[PDB]
């Protein structure tokens, strides 16, 4: 009847991750849907430093340059994902030809080369760079990760990575890209960062939260004050991996590394807890979902005029990385479409917002 | 009214003693071990990272202050684990020259160490825990440190229990785990025993730790391994009994590092992981209270399997349970609140003993 894309026209571009098997045409179905609903694209791994160059020397854009392939024939407006990031990325970045640590040096030039492979292969093909991506910890301080320890600095890596970005691919737009964007400590700490790359007069188009978000967190008002931050520096504002959890703990919020992946939470007693909706969600928490999804892009159509972008990370839930992270083996929910590529009740909701005048 | 009065035609009724009650600083808590309890386990004193902290340096003085503490009031002594895998230095397993020790090396080491802390305790400690947490919950062997360097899991235990026999025959030997009620597990821990009688070896109990929640685990499944470790011819026993009410860890026992992590402090979190810090609220002081109840009854009805019933302290603010497995958390597994007063669960275990 009308497409996402179609009902979202007159605010912001309507955008999802699409998987290898997509892009394969392996998942038709999926395949289908977008075509019919979403006018942008983000490669949800293919195009990542581990992918990309596997081993020192040794490149991969096979799989890379199938996606924009595919994106050309549905002329979506295509995102690459992403440059700089410390996780995705082969041991071999941060050492020499020898297994010695790169000196700061060293360790900027595999950043230039690495962007000047990546970036410059898609020029004109690919709109925009997530150029920095999860550098800035909870707090606002720079984290210290295995880039900012080989550079040296946290501005130093940031500086460059952009630098390299507007040199490779003067024509694409550069974002920023983060997690719990919206908490204040946070927001501020990209708020510094953004000041700084503008003052040192270095290109950055926009700034995105990734939204990768519950049931009970966080508040429409922390992300309507995120949304008005990064819009007062005169960039654009993007929800780049919007989805929503609604399993039990993870609801509550947004979690990072690997404790939930021990064996003791496949145990009988926390599969219980942990996995309760393993033959389809209950009608009141398909309900809640629906109510989260519509009051998230109320908002978001709310603030249109500052946003530019947002991207459900997948289409149908029965591939979301949400299914086997931060729990593998679990049953979760977080996306528009269900297992059987049919409409979520919550789809229904987001569709119908932007009709209230 | 008081618990070990109540439960006295059943089994001992006892709790875990910290460095702070022993030396007299926490006279609260004191005063209510001797009205309260028969039986006391050391929580950390007895431990070998305290006991032996580095190579060829031995630490006994708050140890040897336990055991004069319970000579005061004259209790059952349980001197708290000889071999296991957690709280034990890394220079048990390698030689002064750092490289890992052979099989014989290892057994030399648990030879040393056991001689050293059940020896000295002859006469005065009533009962070992030897081997404390070593069935996985498959009810395999874990592959610890232990295990890796001695290179058999049988040949472990075996060795553990035999040389506490040796160096402490007086002594009652136990097995100590968690997640005991577990088939997969209790079965593993059955084969073990079975094998331990089969080379005549002395083993005496089985210890439940019963780390236990409001909605974990099942009585069937409790029952079910009282009877199985009983068939045996061993005691059984809940011997660090606590039940954890807070959110996630009231639904099952948690291990590892894991919660530790910085981002369960994040605002977030501790709004859902940590929601009783103003107190807590009265329908899960009854759910609390019910759990204690429900259990007890259990223990008083399986009296005749059961030869020791231990809480895991006296007083809520003493309890591991705070802390972990999430820093900083306000919980509330004991029988007695902040204020060193009875809570409601209290009122309902002595009760159990004279009830229809």
């Amino acid at each position: 009847g009308t497409s996402l894309k179609q009902a979202y026209a007159q605010g912001f571009l309507l955008g999802t991750a699409v998987n290898a098997d997509i892009v394969s045409g392996k998942d038709a179905a999926s395949a289908a849907l977008v075509a019919c609903h979403f006018n942008a694209v983000t490669a949800e791994n293919v195009m990542k430093a581990e992918v990309v160059a596997p081993r020192r020397g040794v490149q991969d854009f096979s799989a890379a340059d199938a996606f924009v392939a595919y994106a050309q024939r549905d002329r979506q407006f295509v995102v690459g994902h992403t440059l700089v990031w410390h996780n995705q990325t082969p041991e071999w970045f941060f050492t020499t030809a020898d297994g010695r640590p790169n000196t700061p040096a060293q360790q900027l030039e595999r950043m230039r080369a690495h962007i000047a492979a990546v970036a410059g292969r898609y020029t004109g093909k690919v709109q925009a760079w997530d150029v920095v991506n999860e550098i800035i910890d909870e707090d606002g301080s720079y984290r210290s990760t295995n880039w900012v320890q080989r550079v040296g600095d946290g501005d130093t890596v940031v500086r460059n990575a952009f630098a390299f970005a507007q040199r490779y691919a003067p024509d694409a737009q550069l974002y920023y890209n983060d997690f719990n964007a919206w908490r204040p400590a946070k927001r501020e700490g990209i708020v510094r960062m953004v000041k700084m790359l503008q003052q040192a007069g270095v290109r950055i188009d926009g700034v995105g939260m990734q939204g990768h978000w519950g049931l009970n967190y966080p508040s429409l008002r922390d992300i309507e004050d995120a949304i008005d931050a990064y819009a007062a520096l005169g960039v654009k504002v993007m929800i780049t991996e919007l989805d929503i959890d609604v399993l039990p703990l993870t609801k509550e919020g947004q979690i990072i590394g690997t404790g939930m992946a021990h064996k003791q939470f496949q145990l009988p007693e926390f599969k219980r807890f942990l996995d309760p909706y393993r033959d389809g969600l209950p009608a009141d928490v398909q309900a809640q979902l629906r109510d989260r999804y519509a009051e998230l892009f109320a908002l978001f159509w709310r603030k249109r005029d500052k946003i530019a972008r947002v991207s459900v990370w997948g289409v149908s839930d029965d591939m979301s990385w949400k299914n086997d992270y931060p729990v593998p083996g679990r049953t979760n929910y977080p996306l528009l479409f269900d297992r059987n590529h049919q409409p979520k009740p919550a789809l229904d909701a987001v569709v119908a917002v932007p009709s209230a005048t």
